[PDB]
Protein backbone atom coordinates (compact mmCIF):
# COMPACT_ATOMS: atom_id res chain seq x y z
CA UNK A 1 0.00 0.00 0.00
CA UNK A 2 1.38 3.61 -0.34
CA UNK A 3 1.58 4.53 3.20
CA UNK A 4 3.61 1.60 3.58
CA UNK A 5 5.87 2.44 0.26
CA UNK A 6 6.31 6.18 1.69
CA UNK A 7 7.05 5.08 5.53
CA UNK A 8 10.69 4.55 4.09
CA UNK A 9 10.54 8.71 3.96
CA UNK A 10 8.96 8.83 7.46
CA UNK A 11 5.52 9.19 8.91
CA UNK A 12 3.40 12.03 7.51
CA UNK A 13 4.89 14.98 10.16
CA UNK A 14 8.38 14.03 8.98
CA UNK A 15 7.52 13.88 5.28
CA UNK A 16 6.11 17.65 5.94
CA UNK A 17 9.14 18.71 7.72
CA UNK A 18 12.07 17.65 5.29
CA UNK A 19 10.36 19.08 2.14
CA UNK A 20 9.32 22.22 3.76
CA UNK A 21 13.46 22.50 4.74
CA UNK A 22 14.33 20.65 1.38
CA UNK A 23 12.70 24.03 0.10
CA UNK A 24 14.19 26.27 2.05
CA UNK A 25 17.60 25.18 0.28
CA UNK A 26 16.32 25.70 -2.84
CA UNK A 27 15.98 22.49 -3.56
CA UNK A 28 12.49 20.38 -5.41
CA UNK A 29 10.08 17.68 -3.66
CA UNK A 30 7.78 15.60 -4.75
CA UNK A 31 4.23 15.95 -3.86
CA UNK A 32 1.56 13.29 -4.87
CA UNK A 33 -1.96 13.89 -4.52
CA UNK A 34 -5.08 11.26 -3.10
CA UNK A 35 -5.00 7.96 -5.38
CA UNK A 36 -8.74 8.76 -5.08
CA UNK A 37 -7.83 12.23 -7.20
CA UNK A 38 -5.26 12.09 -9.98
CA UNK A 39 -2.77 9.67 -8.15
CA UNK A 40 0.08 11.77 -9.82
CA UNK A 41 3.07 13.10 -8.47
CA UNK A 42 4.34 16.78 -8.81
CA UNK A 43 7.54 18.15 -8.92
CA UNK A 44 7.90 21.31 -6.91
CA UNK A 45 10.57 23.71 -6.58
CA UNK A 46 10.39 27.60 -4.97
CA UNK A 47 10.39 30.32 -7.90
CA UNK A 48 12.91 32.63 -5.70
CA UNK A 49 15.17 29.79 -5.68
CA UNK A 50 14.22 28.30 -9.52
CA UNK A 51 17.43 27.69 -11.63
CA UNK A 52 17.53 27.11 -15.59
CA UNK A 53 18.87 23.42 -14.45
CA UNK A 54 15.70 22.91 -12.17
CA UNK A 55 13.74 23.75 -15.27
CA UNK A 56 15.14 21.77 -17.47
CA UNK A 57 14.78 18.99 -15.25
CA UNK A 58 11.06 19.73 -15.06
CA UNK A 59 10.60 19.46 -19.04
CA UNK A 60 12.77 16.77 -20.10
CA UNK A 61 11.00 14.51 -16.64
CA UNK A 62 7.74 15.83 -16.53
CA UNK A 63 4.64 16.46 -18.68
CA UNK A 64 7.02 20.03 -19.90
CA UNK A 65 3.36 21.87 -18.95
CA UNK A 66 4.82 23.50 -16.42
CA UNK A 67 2.52 25.47 -14.09
CA UNK A 68 3.27 28.57 -12.36
CA UNK A 69 1.70 28.74 -8.98
CA UNK A 70 0.17 32.05 -7.96
CA UNK A 71 -1.84 33.52 -5.29
CA UNK A 72 -5.44 35.25 -6.25
CA UNK A 73 -4.18 38.76 -5.38
CA UNK A 74 -0.86 38.28 -7.64
CA UNK A 75 -2.79 36.85 -10.40
CA UNK A 76 -5.42 39.83 -10.05
CA UNK A 77 -2.19 41.81 -10.06
CA UNK A 78 -0.73 40.82 -13.12
CA UNK A 79 -4.40 41.36 -14.71
CA UNK A 80 -4.61 37.57 -15.49
CA UNK A 81 -8.41 36.45 -16.03
CA UNK A 82 -9.03 32.49 -16.24
CA UNK A 83 -8.26 30.64 -19.47
CA UNK A 84 -11.98 30.06 -19.28
CA UNK A 85 -14.78 31.67 -17.58
CA UNK A 86 -17.39 28.59 -17.53
CA UNK A 87 -13.87 25.65 -16.92
CA UNK A 88 -15.44 22.60 -16.85
CA UNK A 89 -12.09 20.28 -16.88
CA UNK A 90 -12.60 17.53 -14.48
CA UNK A 91 -10.72 18.80 -11.75
CA UNK A 92 -11.41 22.61 -12.42
CA UNK A 93 -7.57 23.31 -12.10
CA UNK A 94 -7.74 27.43 -12.25
CA UNK A 95 -5.47 28.28 -15.29
CA UNK A 96 -4.77 31.38 -16.28
CA UNK A 97 -4.58 33.14 -19.23
CA UNK A 98 -0.82 31.63 -20.38
CA UNK A 99 2.45 33.81 -20.24
CA UNK A 100 5.69 35.34 -21.46
CA UNK A 101 7.67 37.92 -20.60
CA UNK A 102 7.99 41.00 -21.94
CA UNK A 103 11.63 41.09 -21.99
CA UNK A 104 14.43 39.08 -21.88
CA UNK A 105 13.10 36.40 -23.43
CA UNK A 106 13.77 35.12 -27.19
CA UNK A 107 10.73 32.27 -28.28
CA UNK A 108 9.63 32.04 -24.58
CA UNK A 109 10.40 28.44 -24.89
CA UNK A 110 13.97 27.63 -23.72
CA UNK A 111 14.32 26.63 -19.82
CA UNK A 112 15.98 29.76 -19.19
CA UNK A 113 13.18 31.62 -20.93
CA UNK A 114 10.18 29.92 -19.07
CA UNK A 115 12.50 30.91 -15.62
CA UNK A 116 12.50 34.70 -16.98
CA UNK A 117 8.91 34.59 -17.65
CA UNK A 118 8.27 33.40 -14.28
CA UNK A 119 10.75 35.05 -12.07
CA UNK A 120 8.77 38.42 -13.96
CA UNK A 121 5.55 37.11 -13.04
CA UNK A 122 5.98 36.05 -9.61
CA UNK A 123 7.68 39.23 -9.10
CA UNK A 124 5.34 41.53 -6.10
CA UNK A 125 6.39 44.40 -7.89
CA UNK A 126 5.12 42.76 -11.27
CA UNK A 127 2.71 44.92 -13.60
CA UNK A 128 0.61 43.43 -16.09
CA UNK A 129 2.12 44.92 -18.85
CA UNK A 130 5.31 43.06 -17.89
CA UNK A 131 3.79 40.02 -19.48
CA UNK A 132 2.85 39.07 -23.27
CA UNK A 133 0.11 36.35 -23.44
CA UNK A 134 -0.80 34.02 -24.63
CA UNK A 135 3.02 31.99 -23.66
CA UNK A 136 4.42 29.05 -22.95
CA UNK A 137 4.21 29.59 -18.60
CA UNK A 138 1.10 28.63 -17.11
CA UNK A 139 -0.29 30.12 -14.25
CA UNK A 140 -2.65 28.82 -12.01
CA UNK A 141 -4.78 30.85 -9.16
CA UNK A 142 -4.50 28.98 -5.60
CA UNK A 143 -7.56 28.38 -3.71
CA UNK A 144 -8.04 30.59 -0.80
CA UNK A 145 -7.65 28.41 2.77
CA UNK A 146 -5.06 26.17 0.61
CA UNK A 147 -4.99 22.43 0.75
CA UNK A 148 -7.73 22.97 3.40
CA UNK A 149 -10.01 24.23 0.49
CA UNK A 150 -8.92 22.34 -2.58
CA UNK A 151 -6.69 19.15 -2.22
CA UNK A 152 -4.91 19.72 -5.70
CA UNK A 153 -1.55 20.32 -6.65
CA UNK A 154 -1.80 24.31 -6.84
CA UNK A 155 -2.96 23.80 -3.16
CA UNK A 156 0.31 21.83 -2.33
CA UNK A 157 2.42 24.22 -4.17
CA UNK A 158 1.29 28.00 -2.15
CA UNK A 159 1.18 25.91 1.40
CA UNK A 160 4.48 24.48 0.93
CA UNK A 161 5.91 27.57 0.08
CA UNK A 162 3.93 29.65 2.93
CA UNK A 163 4.41 26.89 5.56
CA UNK A 164 8.58 27.01 4.97
CA UNK A 165 8.39 31.02 4.82
CA UNK A 166 9.13 31.50 1.21
CA UNK A 167 7.48 33.97 -1.17
CA UNK A 168 4.22 32.08 -2.32
CA UNK A 169 4.95 31.72 -5.51
CA UNK A 170 5.83 28.20 -6.91
CA UNK A 171 6.23 25.90 -10.29
CA UNK A 172 4.95 22.57 -10.76
CA UNK A 173 4.57 19.94 -13.35
CA UNK A 174 3.51 16.06 -13.43
CA UNK A 175 6.19 13.99 -13.28
CA UNK A 176 5.96 11.38 -16.48
CA UNK A 177 7.06 7.68 -17.79
CA UNK A 178 9.59 7.56 -20.19
CA UNK A 179 6.86 5.29 -22.45
CA UNK A 180 4.16 8.53 -21.65
CA UNK A 181 2.70 7.25 -18.79
CA UNK A 182 2.51 8.95 -16.17
CA UNK A 183 4.09 8.03 -12.82
CA UNK A 184 2.65 6.31 -9.48
CA UNK A 185 3.95 5.94 -6.48
CA UNK A 186 6.81 3.73 -6.94
CA UNK A 187 8.19 5.11 -10.12
CA UNK A 188 7.40 8.95 -8.18
CA UNK A 189 9.62 7.20 -5.13
CA UNK A 190 12.42 5.86 -7.04
CA UNK A 191 12.86 9.42 -9.06
CA UNK A 192 12.72 11.26 -5.41
CA UNK A 193 15.84 8.94 -4.30
CA UNK A 194 17.49 9.38 -7.75
CA UNK A 195 17.50 13.05 -7.61
CA UNK A 196 17.44 13.39 -3.49
CA UNK A 197 13.92 15.41 -3.50
CA UNK A 198 11.54 13.85 -0.69
CA UNK A 199 8.33 12.45 -1.75
CA UNK A 200 4.67 13.56 0.46
CA UNK A 201 1.13 13.64 -0.27
CA UNK A 202 -1.48 16.03 -0.03
CA UNK A 203 -3.33 13.96 2.78
CA UNK A 204 0.68 14.65 5.01
CA UNK A 205 -0.24 18.24 4.58
CA UNK A 206 -3.88 18.66 5.64
CA UNK A 207 -2.78 16.67 8.61
CA UNK A 208 -0.10 18.63 9.07
CA UNK A 209 -1.93 22.32 9.07
CA UNK A 210 -4.76 20.58 10.70
CA UNK A 211 -2.90 19.40 14.34
CA UNK A 212 -0.51 22.20 13.98
CA UNK A 213 -3.55 25.27 14.03
CA UNK A 214 -2.00 26.30 10.80
CA UNK A 215 -3.33 28.99 9.34
CA UNK A 216 -1.28 30.47 6.23
CA UNK B 1 26.36 27.46 -42.67
CA UNK B 2 22.41 26.05 -43.07
CA UNK B 3 21.51 24.85 -46.85
CA UNK B 4 25.41 22.86 -46.01
CA UNK B 5 24.12 21.52 -43.51
CA UNK B 6 20.92 19.95 -45.33
CA UNK B 7 22.62 18.87 -48.05
CA UNK B 8 23.02 15.89 -46.95
CA UNK B 9 19.01 15.52 -46.71
CA UNK B 10 18.22 16.40 -50.44
CA UNK B 11 17.89 19.77 -52.00
CA UNK B 12 14.98 21.88 -51.34
CA UNK B 13 12.74 19.96 -53.52
CA UNK B 14 14.06 16.53 -52.85
CA UNK B 15 13.82 17.21 -48.61
CA UNK B 16 9.65 18.26 -49.20
CA UNK B 17 8.81 15.31 -51.02
CA UNK B 18 10.84 12.70 -48.33
CA UNK B 19 8.98 14.72 -45.99
CA UNK B 20 6.01 14.37 -47.63
CA UNK B 21 6.17 10.77 -48.03
CA UNK B 22 7.24 9.99 -44.33
CA UNK B 23 4.18 11.59 -43.13
CA UNK B 24 2.36 9.02 -45.71
CA UNK B 25 3.92 6.20 -44.05
CA UNK B 26 2.81 7.97 -41.06
CA UNK B 27 6.34 8.68 -39.64
CA UNK B 28 6.84 11.91 -38.10
CA UNK B 29 9.17 15.19 -39.59
CA UNK B 30 11.73 17.64 -38.30
CA UNK B 31 10.32 21.50 -39.87
CA UNK B 32 12.78 24.33 -39.32
CA UNK B 33 11.95 27.56 -39.43
CA UNK B 34 13.45 30.55 -41.07
CA UNK B 35 17.05 31.63 -38.89
CA UNK B 36 16.01 34.76 -38.50
CA UNK B 37 12.54 33.98 -37.50
CA UNK B 38 12.53 31.51 -34.28
CA UNK B 39 15.51 29.21 -35.77
CA UNK B 40 13.40 26.56 -34.00
CA UNK B 41 13.26 22.69 -35.64
CA UNK B 42 9.45 21.14 -34.30
CA UNK B 43 8.82 17.74 -34.42
CA UNK B 44 5.86 16.84 -36.91
CA UNK B 45 3.21 13.92 -37.06
CA UNK B 46 -0.13 13.85 -39.05
CA UNK B 47 -3.09 12.98 -36.63
CA UNK B 48 -4.69 10.21 -38.57
CA UNK B 49 -1.52 8.04 -38.17
CA UNK B 50 -0.96 9.25 -34.41
CA UNK B 51 0.02 7.03 -31.76
CA UNK B 52 0.89 6.94 -28.41
CA UNK B 53 4.50 5.58 -28.86
CA UNK B 54 5.10 9.55 -31.03
CA UNK B 55 2.68 12.11 -27.94
CA UNK B 56 5.34 9.57 -25.89
CA UNK B 57 8.37 10.81 -27.68
CA UNK B 58 7.31 14.46 -28.41
CA UNK B 59 6.61 14.72 -24.60
CA UNK B 60 10.38 13.35 -23.45
CA UNK B 61 12.17 15.13 -26.13
CA UNK B 62 10.29 18.46 -27.01
CA UNK B 63 8.99 21.48 -24.99
CA UNK B 64 5.96 19.34 -23.89
CA UNK B 65 3.63 21.90 -25.25
CA UNK B 66 2.13 19.45 -27.11
CA UNK B 67 0.19 21.86 -30.35
CA UNK B 68 -2.68 20.77 -32.60
CA UNK B 69 -2.32 22.28 -35.98
CA UNK B 70 -6.42 23.08 -37.01
CA UNK B 71 -7.41 25.20 -40.03
CA UNK B 72 -9.73 27.93 -39.33
CA UNK B 73 -12.66 25.79 -40.08
CA UNK B 74 -12.01 22.65 -37.81
CA UNK B 75 -11.02 25.61 -34.53
CA UNK B 76 -14.77 27.32 -35.63
CA UNK B 77 -16.69 23.93 -35.82
CA UNK B 78 -14.97 22.90 -32.38
CA UNK B 79 -15.84 26.36 -30.94
CA UNK B 80 -12.49 27.29 -30.11
CA UNK B 81 -11.81 30.66 -29.30
CA UNK B 82 -8.25 32.37 -29.58
CA UNK B 83 -7.12 31.77 -25.77
CA UNK B 84 -6.00 35.85 -25.95
CA UNK B 85 -9.02 38.69 -27.92
CA UNK B 86 -5.31 41.30 -28.48
CA UNK B 87 -2.38 38.53 -28.92
CA UNK B 88 0.57 40.38 -27.85
CA UNK B 89 2.99 37.65 -28.24
CA UNK B 90 6.16 37.85 -30.14
CA UNK B 91 5.19 35.56 -33.23
CA UNK B 92 1.11 35.77 -32.48
CA UNK B 93 1.01 31.91 -32.42
CA UNK B 94 -2.63 31.76 -33.02
CA UNK B 95 -3.00 29.54 -29.63
CA UNK B 96 -6.93 28.44 -28.82
CA UNK B 97 -8.32 27.72 -25.15
CA UNK B 98 -6.93 24.12 -23.94
CA UNK B 99 -8.39 21.44 -24.85
CA UNK B 100 -9.60 17.73 -23.24
CA UNK B 101 -11.16 15.10 -24.64
CA UNK B 102 -14.69 14.84 -22.43
CA UNK B 103 -15.10 11.20 -22.51
CA UNK B 104 -11.94 8.63 -22.92
CA UNK B 105 -9.43 10.00 -21.08
CA UNK B 106 -8.53 10.26 -17.21
CA UNK B 107 -6.30 13.60 -16.29
CA UNK B 108 -5.69 14.19 -20.23
CA UNK B 109 -2.11 14.31 -19.56
CA UNK B 110 -0.80 11.03 -20.35
CA UNK B 111 0.73 10.37 -24.34
CA UNK B 112 -2.43 8.28 -24.13
CA UNK B 113 -5.01 10.73 -23.39
CA UNK B 114 -3.34 13.62 -24.90
CA UNK B 115 -3.43 11.37 -28.51
CA UNK B 116 -7.30 10.95 -26.90
CA UNK B 117 -7.95 14.38 -26.87
CA UNK B 118 -6.31 15.23 -30.10
CA UNK B 119 -8.15 12.36 -32.50
CA UNK B 120 -11.12 13.41 -30.87
CA UNK B 121 -10.51 17.77 -31.63
CA UNK B 122 -9.38 16.51 -35.31
CA UNK B 123 -12.25 14.25 -35.51
CA UNK B 124 -14.62 15.87 -39.07
CA UNK B 125 -17.64 14.91 -37.22
CA UNK B 126 -16.48 16.69 -33.51
CA UNK B 127 -18.75 18.74 -32.08
CA UNK B 128 -18.20 21.18 -29.55
CA UNK B 129 -19.16 19.32 -26.39
CA UNK B 130 -16.61 16.47 -27.21
CA UNK B 131 -14.12 18.72 -25.43
CA UNK B 132 -13.51 20.29 -22.41
CA UNK B 133 -11.69 23.22 -21.32
CA UNK B 134 -9.43 24.20 -20.58
CA UNK B 135 -6.89 20.86 -20.73
CA UNK B 136 -3.62 19.58 -21.86
CA UNK B 137 -3.79 19.97 -25.74
CA UNK B 138 -2.99 23.31 -27.24
CA UNK B 139 -5.07 24.15 -30.53
CA UNK B 140 -3.77 26.32 -33.12
CA UNK B 141 -5.85 28.46 -35.95
CA UNK B 142 -3.83 28.16 -39.36
CA UNK B 143 -4.04 30.81 -41.33
CA UNK B 144 -5.69 30.40 -44.50
CA UNK B 145 -2.48 30.58 -47.61
CA UNK B 146 -0.22 28.35 -45.39
CA UNK B 147 3.33 29.40 -45.32
CA UNK B 148 2.52 31.65 -48.53
CA UNK B 149 0.75 33.56 -45.85
CA UNK B 150 2.87 32.67 -41.96
CA UNK B 151 5.78 31.05 -41.66
CA UNK B 152 5.03 29.56 -38.52
CA UNK B 153 5.56 25.93 -37.82
CA UNK B 154 1.90 25.98 -37.75
CA UNK B 155 1.44 26.74 -41.12
CA UNK B 156 4.15 24.35 -42.09
CA UNK B 157 2.08 21.72 -40.32
CA UNK B 158 -1.31 22.45 -42.35
CA UNK B 159 0.38 22.69 -45.46
CA UNK B 160 2.23 19.08 -45.24
CA UNK B 161 -0.59 17.60 -44.32
CA UNK B 162 -2.45 19.07 -47.42
CA UNK B 163 0.31 18.69 -49.54
CA UNK B 164 0.59 14.75 -48.56
CA UNK B 165 -2.75 14.34 -49.38
CA UNK B 166 -3.82 13.92 -45.57
CA UNK B 167 -6.52 15.30 -43.25
CA UNK B 168 -5.25 18.87 -42.64
CA UNK B 169 -4.42 18.22 -38.79
CA UNK B 170 -0.85 17.84 -37.39
CA UNK B 171 0.52 17.67 -34.21
CA UNK B 172 3.91 19.87 -33.41
CA UNK B 173 6.41 20.69 -30.84
CA UNK B 174 9.31 22.57 -30.22
CA UNK B 175 12.89 20.16 -29.89
CA UNK B 176 14.24 20.77 -26.43
CA UNK B 177 17.91 19.82 -25.90
CA UNK B 178 18.82 17.82 -22.84
CA UNK B 179 19.88 21.00 -20.67
CA UNK B 180 16.64 22.91 -21.60
CA UNK B 181 18.65 24.63 -24.57
CA UNK B 182 15.87 24.69 -27.81
CA UNK B 183 17.85 22.41 -30.71
CA UNK B 184 19.33 23.82 -33.66
CA UNK B 185 20.44 22.76 -36.63
CA UNK B 186 23.38 20.27 -35.80
CA UNK B 187 21.30 18.76 -32.39
CA UNK B 188 17.93 18.92 -35.18
CA UNK B 189 19.91 17.41 -37.88
CA UNK B 190 21.27 14.74 -35.56
CA UNK B 191 18.03 13.78 -34.09
CA UNK B 192 16.24 13.29 -37.23
CA UNK B 193 19.15 10.53 -38.64
CA UNK B 194 18.56 8.80 -35.31
CA UNK B 195 15.00 8.26 -35.51
CA UNK B 196 14.67 8.31 -39.39
CA UNK B 197 13.04 11.32 -39.56
CA UNK B 198 13.39 13.99 -42.88
CA UNK B 199 14.61 17.33 -41.94
CA UNK B 200 13.16 20.20 -44.27
CA UNK B 201 12.79 24.14 -43.74
CA UNK B 202 9.84 26.61 -44.24
CA UNK B 203 11.20 28.32 -46.77
CA UNK B 204 11.69 24.58 -48.58
CA UNK B 205 8.09 24.38 -48.31
CA UNK B 206 7.67 28.06 -50.34
CA UNK B 207 9.87 27.58 -52.47
CA UNK B 208 8.20 24.24 -53.27
CA UNK B 209 4.58 25.64 -52.94
CA UNK B 210 5.31 28.33 -55.33
CA UNK B 211 7.01 26.23 -58.09
CA UNK B 212 4.03 23.79 -58.13
CA UNK B 213 1.52 26.15 -58.73
CA UNK B 214 0.11 24.47 -55.27
CA UNK B 215 -2.77 26.08 -53.82
CA UNK B 216 -4.02 23.80 -51.05
O1 LIG C 1 -2.75 18.45 -12.40
C1 LIG C 1 -2.17 19.31 -12.95
C2 LIG C 1 -2.77 19.88 -14.25
O2 LIG C 1 -3.66 19.02 -14.91
C3 LIG C 1 -0.85 19.86 -12.33
O3 LIG C 1 -0.55 19.10 -11.17
C4 LIG C 1 -0.90 21.40 -11.98
O4 LIG C 1 -1.20 22.20 -13.11
C5 LIG C 1 -1.84 21.67 -10.76
O5 LIG C 1 -3.12 21.18 -11.00
P1 LIG C 1 -4.02 20.49 -9.84
O6 LIG C 1 -3.38 19.23 -9.34
O7 LIG C 1 -4.15 21.47 -8.72
O8 LIG C 1 -5.36 20.18 -10.41
O1 LIG D 1 6.63 28.06 -31.92
C1 LIG D 1 5.83 27.39 -31.39
C2 LIG D 1 5.10 27.97 -30.15
O2 LIG D 1 5.78 29.01 -29.50
C3 LIG D 1 5.51 25.98 -31.95
O3 LIG D 1 6.37 25.72 -33.05
C4 LIG D 1 4.00 25.78 -32.38
O4 LIG D 1 3.10 26.03 -31.31
C5 LIG D 1 3.68 26.61 -33.68
O5 LIG D 1 3.97 27.96 -33.48
P1 LIG D 1 4.60 28.88 -34.66
O6 LIG D 1 5.95 28.41 -35.05
O7 LIG D 1 3.68 28.82 -35.83
O8 LIG D 1 4.67 30.28 -34.15
MN1 LIG E 1 7.47 29.82 -30.71
MN1 LIG F 1 -2.20 17.75 -10.29
MN1 LIG G 1 -6.78 25.26 10.87
MN1 LIG H 1 -4.30 17.31 -13.65
MN1 LIG I 1 7.53 27.50 -33.96
MN1 LIG J 1 0.77 29.83 -55.72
Amino acid sequence: NQSSLLAEFGDPITRVENALQALREGRGVLLLDDEDRENEGDIIYAVESLTTAQMALMIRECSGIVCLCLTEAQADRLALPPMVVNNNSANQTAFTVSIEAKHGVTTGVSAQDRVTTIKTAANPQAKPEDLARPGHVFPLRARAGGVLARRGHTEGTVDLMQMAGLQPAGVLCELTNPDGSMAKTPEIIEFGKLHNMPVLTIEDMVQYRIQFDLKL
